[PDB]
């Protein structure tokens, strides 16, 4: 079942998405 | 049709490389 | 063997949740 | 030929990994 989609390459898009998320909340208050 | 390329995957090298120009810019006016 | 997973995939998951460490980490001092 | 693997997907990971290059470079100067 996994041979079609792998769970590591799906966590690795949402862990980067998540990592934006954060990341963009920084750039907000930049200084 | 997504069985050959899902959206996940264009859509994670799209939002990285996104990533790259606003983290770029910054980098420009380093301090 | 390579066929069905390529090591540049795992890798680059891998290096991405390696960033969020220390990415985190500076985070956490932040100022 | 493409369809065994895209060159988006190499791209993406030789992306992430350039920016910790200079990334990191910045994290030795850090302050
Ligand atoms: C489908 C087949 S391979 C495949 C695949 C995903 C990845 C890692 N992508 C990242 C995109 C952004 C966000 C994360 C760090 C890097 C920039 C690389 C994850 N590498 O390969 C998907």
């Amino acid at each position: 079942s996994n041979d079609s989609s792998d769970p590591l390459v799906v966590a690795a898009n949402i862990i980067g998405i998540l990592h934006l998320i954060l990341w963009i909340l920084d750039r907000l208050f930049f200084k």
